[PDB]
């Protein structure tokens, strides 16, 4: 019922697991978990893993491993093959599923392999992990979103990653299916207009139709840009390129 | 040689024919035509056909029917079904085609059942117009484009369509097969960023997604209508409604180096 | 003149003051006198009141009740009833001195009977601006002690919304308070709605206007919903 | 029927009319009206009566002047007191009767003075009202409009008018100033001055079609809204000047110009 | 004096010269006065001239040639070298004038050769009045006192409606005083502008500064420029521009 | 290869230095060897250098001294006068190295009189420890947020010089009106800014992301800059660092176009 109580709760947890394997995405929650797993543990009884994969970009990957190092964890690098499923291949609603399915099934390999008792992760409370068996500490020391951020205080905890990324798979419709190719070019679509100067975006992929998403505030400011945007989308692959008039 | 010899020719080959039916677009071209036939042959020996189709919009056939009258010539409407052919209804490269031999059949009947020696107009096999027989005397009369328009001055021809129409299906790509209802939510489309002050404007269709082509000098006046023309198009049947970023005829306004990168970028489709 | 010194001096005002209750906006600067409170004092010591009244927002309200505990301090939500002065429900120009009146009256009131020996506000008692404590030393030593989460929207009481001699009405304050919310969820955290009855008389920082355009017509509408029967932008700006 | 039809019926009511009054305000209904009359009757037997107020602009007076000599016709300027009416004075909804009752009595006098036999006027099938615009314009027993009876519709009167080469009229069609005044409000010289001058300079700067809504203290600008982009570079400039002609706050109507 | 008494003074002056050459601009003048000319003395008899030169686009060239043929006229072009006299290469206030009595001359030089009587002009009564007069040409417009009023409305009887409204302006106007004029930054200013005007701005003006061009827009329209900043950017700078600027305080 | 080796070598150089004195500009560069030459040799041990010269602004220079002196530094002011060089008074392409040697021969002057055993600056006779503990721009900033400084100059400080032409001279009276135009567009609301000199042209350079909001200003900075002494007051179409944005086809050509130049 107290922040207290709450550390504690979490604290007691981990020191009962002994060593732990963390999958760290670098935001605040894993950030939170991995170093309390540090000091209750100590370095060589915590194994940060970080996902690689076709799903996420190359820019988040290299971020949350350099954060498991400023927390001074061991860091180590998982690759994942999420197109090997047929679920996330053919992009079913369901894919995100079988991609955390897929996800927490190689975390326990890496756990089973380094002696850990258990993978944690950073969910807090507001199906693949249970179905796993990897334990959310932050989620039954009842700690709320509040909590993460009082604690992160209390410990000093400044740097995490304030952008929460979402699955390429979302640019592409339930249908389509997702490929090596046109994965890539969503993925640089986006990476050049964030560098125009709009984090917030997204590059709808509708085969040859690109359908870019823009906060509405900011499409005035956008049009310096449409021939620019439009010839290098459609460099990267696209036929048409286009803006939602619905916004992001 | 001289607009004096392109009169002369298109006289002598109108008081040659003696009977004709002429097809009617509206354009300054048929339009002059059309009071050629009349001031050389007659009302009762000049009948004006214009053609009705789901592949052009009610207002531009009301707009031409009406202007045939102003010439003075008795005017027929005819409607025709361009669905109907496959090539048309499937949308293939050669669709224009189809569609000029299956109104040119029309115009043939037509023209058979008057009592017209020949259909007049203004400009995969055979010719549609050869195919069928039609003969563009402006052309067989050397008319170029200023001559058309000296001519139609020196006639004191007046109301004519300056807005060139082209055919809905030119918003649909190819191999998208067209339905009664895809070009009506086309065209309502349309018609609809017309009313806002766009009259040029192109929505094509890309199944669930509209893809609405502008003059890029008219983007930064658009984005007051962003939530409306989203909203009005979705009901209209669209999912999602988007702006090409390329604008209408994409690459007729960039630079000289971009203009070619442009080009060779949709070379490859 | 160092960070290192100016914090020096704060916490040793802190100590000799044992017992202290903080007006307690969420800014930057009430947060890091709250956070000094606390570490010098211990969080049985320190009573955090947020005031609550119909001239500000209750989002605002709920944000600065829950950030004070996020410190870990034990936090008292009191309720104002500013529209009770008839300086204040007529809204005069002196509207202002009345209000504060009854704001520091309320703190005093609490902190005699918590035991307190001084009422803090963060100005830049303001310990801050004793210690000369410039935005920018208020930057470096609230990180100093891990501090990320303040609210960064400086607010302002709703009456400058309306002209002077306006009669306040919880409805007319309803009204502009749901348009500016509305608009500031569009992307535009700087944003005054004035009330002049049937017209709104929207301000906006004159280097937003342009990126504004897009959203006339549901502006428009969606205040019309909430009373009003024109809505109109400011040429001049905020 | 067809065009040719509409202009038959036109110049046979023309020819047995023989001699006529035109009240000419500028605009393409009213310059078809004036030009076919010419046509038809001869400079001797038109009379162009342009109405000088205080609810219309003298622009668009001295336009409509020129535009008539322009067109070879005797044209005839006079002066009404809209203002004199007190139902025009405090602008009531009922005020548009008023006023036409009170413009159409000045010209059935010209029309007695000089041999006319009738007054025309401008008015087109469908139409909008021009003291009170959104009632639809109708009637008057009074007058003749010659285009509504012989069913002239908008794009005829274009197609006529390019026809017989006129080129040069008033684009933008006017509305009494009362329209820019609540229902209620005194008009009075210095508000319509007021009113006037601030639509005057929004004109000047690109802007034809603009109200310039009085609100008392407060200027209510509508813009049609594809224009309104355009006018983000006139943001300052606007606010001041309109300050200086009286207003304290200077505001742009987010829903346009109807 | 009304109307169809300068009419009847024009077509009478018409009557008496039979044969014609009509220099055409485009404008409401020029068109007036050769449009009565056709119609006094018929086709056969009326030669129109417009004049192709350096200093003016060939965009308002080919128009005016299209409207000379509309208007059922013979239309000539010929070509002007304004440059080779060094008047008008230096750029001064009076390089008008000897762009003006190189124009003229030509005109004389074109009817004396096919028996035209005199060379017209669209010049009206109320300058480059000078240079006309030394060359013997003719405003009839001006010696029936046609005002801008008479043009109009003998403008409107005779059914015109087609003409050039926008009056074109020497190229000279976008090079200082000081500046001498030159093949090369004459073609650059000339692309620059044919390329803006392509874009939807019909109203601009590249000012030339050297290395800077300083671009002049309607200010209603600057709005409208944004989506194009990168493109105009490129194109004038690969015309030579180093900087490539646009005037906040419009045209 | 971690940020963990890299500010171990940078303490390790510092702890072989023993004393320092450190160029002080503002930037995060030079705020993180500030503050990381503080914390291993503490406040005796460093003294930080601001330059002030009419070749910056009187808000840059304060602003440096506030920061610094709020680190914990002892912080020292020194005057240069960069003007008085005629590489730097009539602008050649090398004026910027002119102006380098001036301030780092005053900053040795220092370093000699105060006991240093280096000067320090910011890069990634003088030492840049950054780039000899291989900091990356992006080490910089990761860095900096581990000690929590939160205070430097976002805005890069640049030299008044590259406002005008090579070749022209500068002058009290050219560099005042340029740094008055840029306070007031800095006072609009455009903090990143360039009024280039061209003697009667005012070419604004802003980033093209705020080129869209300017709009509104147009004939304000029109008449202001023109009261200031510019005949013409215009905008440079490319925008401030043009071509960094671009596509790959027109960023390659207008690398091009900047080297003809």
């Amino acid at each position: 019922a107290t922040l207290a109580t709450k550390k504690a709760t979490l604290v007691a947890a981990l020191k009962d697991l002994q060593r732990v394997t963390v999958a760290f995405s670098g935001g605040i929650d894993s950030t939170l978990v991995l170093k309390m797993a540090l000091d209750v543990l100590g370095r060589d009884n915590v194994t940060a893993v970080v996902a690689n994969s076709e799903l996420f970009t190359d820019e988040e990957f290299d971020k949350a491993m350099s954060l498991a190092e400023e927390l001074g964890a061991n860091v180590q690098g998982t690759t994942l093959d999420y197109l090997s499923d047929d679920h996330i291949k053919n992009n079913t609603p369901d894919s995100w599923y079988y991609a955390k399915k897929m996800f927490y099934s190689r975390l326990n390999d890496i756990a089973a392999n380094n002696g850990s008792a258990a993978v944690l992760d950073g969910m807090i409370k507001n199906k693949a992990r249970s179905e796993a068996g990897a334990r959310s500490l932050l989620q039954e020391a009842d700690f709320f979103k509040t909590d993460v951020r009082a604690l992160a205080q209390e410990l000093g905890l400044t740097n995490w990653n304030k952008v929460a990324s979402c699955s390429v798979s979302s640019r592409f419709p339930y249908g389509t299916t997702l490929t090596h190719d046109n994965i890539a070019q969503v993925m640089a679509a986006e990476k050049y207009l964030r560098s125009l100067g709009f984090p917030t975006v997204r590059v709808r992929f509708h085969n040859d139709i690109a359908r870019i998403e823009l906060p509405e505030a900011r499409i005035g400011d956008f049009l310096v840009f449409n021939d620019r945007v439009n010839r290098q989308l459609q460099s990267l692959g696209f036929r048409y390129v286009t803006l939602d008039l619905g916004g992001f």
